[PDB]
């Protein structure tokens, strides 16, 4: 539930209240540009920020309730009909205007209200780039070529790639910095350090900076929306105030300029392009058009590549598997033929730990808890129903088995037979890796991780299952 | 299975056997530009194009057996970064040359050897990502379809600007079109599978754009023509300049049509439709300008995907309403015909239905049009032959020989039992297929409808998925 803002006698955003802070309404622009709103129907303007009396050219009271019609002749015409009444905010016009120098008109429409940002405006890298992404093989690949070709059209001093995971949980999983800059490469951050209002906000518009992480924001006059008496939704504005907490956060880190275009995967935020400057520094509108085109041509191929690994590697798991069921087959001993390290059975699940169980009895494979521990986990094993279990953390499902957390945190087993006297068991280590800020969002991510392993591809489980399978026929 | 091109005595690609015209290897060019070949390792300059020479300011033997060392100083170090040995023909790498005029550098690897595509360079400003933002918030398929053609037209200012839809069963549909005042509408005609052959479709999966800038033009040959490495044909597939098939350059005089262009809208993987584009005469897109259209057609390319799925999200969310209203009425039941007659139902509606039987209490009765009453006893004696509680199909002519008489009335099917065997079961039934306005638009669009034959519109899935949902619901009807 949102607070009011700060401008309506809304409370202090504290690091413990701040998942309800009305980001969408600060009534307050960066000051790199200027801000008008005006009349929908009419082009009356009802809105300004306090320089944009001074970016134009023209008196504060002058331009406050003065017809589009009038200030910009030839834009008018064309950006109403651009922008059709009930059309969405999404939509965004752009223009450049000849002015008392250049100026870069971006125009949206939030229903009843029209919002008009300006900036100050005036070969082959983006082509190449985009052929770049598609010829890529992997992810991976796909990740280093895009945070790679952003810092070179930029020149930012560091491009992350973060990743979101499924737990609303984050990771850079790709990382383009200036020779001389502290790693994040491999890092992971909380849901908390990206809430959700800013997620969901991130969703619709795909884009968002920060020119300046210590310049004061330029309120609106007035800061109410004259037709409504209400707060102007600024979510949609490139120039919108960024969040005085989050600015907080970038201090902390000694970035001076923020940027991040979102990579959006069918209506799913999948994750950011994420941009640091260690100075101020404003992107041009001109050259931020060029990322928002990577940001949705990454969008595009994030989604064709990803799909395409998560293909090849369930492939790597059927030849895995049926490499099992051709020894399985051919079987001597049960317990002799998958403890064999030829076959691999931890590597099939990708294990720190395995227990195999046959013929009333059980054998351990790699990292596993203590001899009585595994007595009292096969025990609870047998209480759980169906043929299949699964976990990112057994300390929490089997409260008993908390201390068994370091060889075995995460779990997935499988029945053989029905019931669980015989039975294959993979188990998981806890995960580990290598004031506000990200030293202490990466310790409070690991403390959001505790008694917790690595989760399971879906590709793995249901392999398993088919597993499973495959050897009650080996009975 | 592919021919051997004309030069290497290869035949005729006459209108019967062109799907086997070998399209990749045509060792020609289109005379707008110029083409070289180079070793991929040694920068050794190996084929060349006839005009290269002059569009170069260098002499025919002078420019073969060269380096591009020292032909593109600057250029071929980052050229040779920028596509790695073994990567793909994909990747493009693109430059501006600054010659005795200034010239724009197209580059691709083909594995061992390196293909080079020059052509002459040097409106519009924020079109691009406007554009953009109106393709995101357009509101369905139909409405995207629009923008695309229309937007397309507004940039390049050409005569035609359709968005050709490939069906399921390969044929094609123009869904939209943009075009000049006074020229005739192809808007809603539908070509087959024969006017895009295979072999073109594969190749426009993978390379996303390809041109005719003169449709009366001669192409240029290669010297060589086979590659001095393998002595193997040059595979331009991958190549702008490539020289269009002559069996199409053809089909496109036969329209009036002087220039022509398409990029290719590709979907998971699969080659969802064009951005077909017509001039009526000969016209050279820039570069430049080329380029923000394959940006678009990567953009629609994930665009279409977004609004045609949430399409058919909202399609099936209809149909569910539609479903739930009529077991509505079916648990409230006076009588099982009266209320499934019932227009205020509406059992055509839910299916999109030229015809429906519905059969209960050992008779049936019809609603809407439907074949003679000793057709349909006919049809449901045959009906019982099935097993399963569904059946379907977009030629019941074909599936049942002695139903090839009830085509106009029902040639596609789609059924379901109520209770399992065919006493108690409902039947939708709709008309031949059908539509309004010796190679060329006007025969194919002939023998488009000569394809279809005792073929009426296919079932779409999510229609099929609550037909076999409203066959359990009426179940507990009873
Ligand atoms: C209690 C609330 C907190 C908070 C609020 C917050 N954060 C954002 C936006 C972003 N936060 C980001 C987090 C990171 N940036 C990094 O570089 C790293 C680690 C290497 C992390 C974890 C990022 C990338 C964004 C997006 C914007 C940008 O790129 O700068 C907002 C929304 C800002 C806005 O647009 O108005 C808010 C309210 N962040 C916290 O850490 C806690 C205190
Ligand atoms: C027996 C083989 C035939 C044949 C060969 C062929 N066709 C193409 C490429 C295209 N054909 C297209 C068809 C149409 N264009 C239209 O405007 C309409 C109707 C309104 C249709 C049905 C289109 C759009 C293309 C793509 C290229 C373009 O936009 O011009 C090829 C491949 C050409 C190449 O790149 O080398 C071939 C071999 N076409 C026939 O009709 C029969 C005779």
């Amino acid at each position: 539930p949102f607070f009011p803002p700060l401008y309506l006698g809304g409370p202090e955003i504290t690091t413990e209240n701040c998942e309800r802070e009305p980001i969408h309404i600060p009534g307050s622009i960066q000051p790199h540009g200027a801000l008008l709103t005006a009349d929908g129907h009419s082009g009356e303007v009802l809105q300004m920020s306090l320089n944009a009396a001074t970016f134009l050219g023209q008196e504060p009271t002058v331009l406050r309730g003065q017809t589009l019609a009038a200030l910009l002749p030839e834009q008018w015409p064309a950006l109403q009909a651009a922008l059709p009444p009930g059309c969405p905010d999404a939509l965004q016009y752009r223009a450049t205007l000849d002015w008392p120098g250049h100026l870069s008109l971006t125009v949206h429409r939030v229903g009843e209200l029209l919002i008009l940002e300006f900036e100050p405006t005036e070969p082959h890298a983006l082509r190449n780039a985009m052929f770049a992404l598609e010829s890529a093989p992997n992810l991976r690949a796909l990740a280093e070529v895009a945070t790679q070709t952003v810092r070179e059209l930029t020149g930012f001093d560091r491009v992350m790639l973060y990743k979101f995971a499924p737990d609303a949980t984050g990771e850079v999983i790709a990382e383009a910095r200036r020779e001389g800059l502290h790693a994040f490469l491999g890092h992971r951050f909380p849901a908390s350090d990206i809430p959700a209002q800013a997620r969901a906000l991130y969703t619709r518009h795909l884009l968002r900076l920060t020119a300046d992480t210590r310049a004061a924001a330029v309120p609106l006059d007035p800061v109410l929306n004259p037709q409504t008496n209400a707060p102007t939704p600024l979510g949609g504005a490139v120039l919108r105030a960024t969040s005085p907490m989050h600015m907080q956060f970038l201090r902390n880190m000694g970035v001076g300029s923020s940027l991040s275009v979102s990579v959006v995967v069918g209506g799913q935020l999948w994750g950011l392009i994420a941009c640091h400057h260690q100075t101020p520094y404003v992107l041009p509108p001109d050259l931020r058009t060029t990322l928002e085109y990577l940001g949705r041509l990454l969008s595009l191929q994030v989604q064709v590549k990803e799909a395409a690994d998560v293909a090849a590697f369930r492939q790597s798991l059927r030849e895995h598997h049926a490499r099992v069921a051709l020894a399985a087959a051919h079987s001597l001993s049960p317990h002799d033929t998958l403890s064999d390290p030829a076959l691999d059975l931890l590597g099939l699940m990708r294990a720190g730990g395995l227990i195999l169980r046959f013929e009333g009895r059980w054998q351990t494979l790699g990292e596993v808890p203590p001899a009585p521990a595994v007595d009292a986990l096969l025990a609870w094993l047998e209480t759980q129903p169906g043929a299949l279990v699964q976990t990112d953390a057994l300390g929490q499902l089997w409260p008993a088995g908390a201390d068994l957390a370091p060889s075995a945190a995460g779990l997935l087993a499988i029945s053989v037979g029905e019931g669980w006297s015989e039975c294959l068991v993979w188990l998981r280590p806890e995960l580990r890796l290598e004031d506000l800020g990200p030293r202490h969002s990466f310790d409070t991510y690991l403390e959001e991780k505790r008694g917790y392993a690595e989760p399971w591809h879906p590709g793995e489980i249901e392999e398993a299952q088919d597993l499973r399978d495959t050897l009650t026929g080996a009975l």
